[PDB]
DNA sequence: CGCTGCGTTTTTTTTTTCATGTGCCGGTCTCACACGTGCCTGGAGACTAGTAAGCGCTTCTAGTGGCGGTTAAAACGCGGTAGACAGCG
């Protein structure tokens, strides 16, 4: 029982959610507490995670500013 | 393997029909406005009379300046933070 990496955590429920605008931080918060385990802060630390992702170019962004819009995956 | 573009399939947006409720015209029927008539009460006349109120005069209050002094209170401005407003699901 552990929360593997930000991104090692993300990347699994990103993953089983095919979406055209992709997926928003609601929907993957929502997966990770049903399946996966964790106590709490989790949706600050997603929030992070999701930007260091946007910053450098991991995961884009489909529409929205901060930890607001949508996140899909790498390619 | 990774990309790249380019025909595909779908989505967004435009244009044209289309089925809907609108308010618009012109003929029938109803009971409500308007008239009227006749009776009765409440307004008018007029004069009486008694008292309220308005004007001037008497006083004296309580309202309007005005004079500085000290202080508490406004002013102003700078600095940052949390709350207002938009945008996403
Ligand atoms: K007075």
């Amino acid at each position: 029982t552990d929360h593997p990496k930000y991104s090692d955590m993300i990347v699994a429920a990103i993953q089983a959610e095919k979406n055209r605008a992709g997926s928003s931080r609601q929907s993957i918060q929502k997966y990770i507490k049903s399946h996966y385990k964790v106590g709490e802060n989790a949706d600050s630390q997603i929030k992070l995670s999701i930007k260091r992702l946007v910053t450098t170019g991991v995961l884009k962004q489909t529409k929205g500013v901060g930890a607001s819009g949508s996140f899909r995956l790498a390619k």
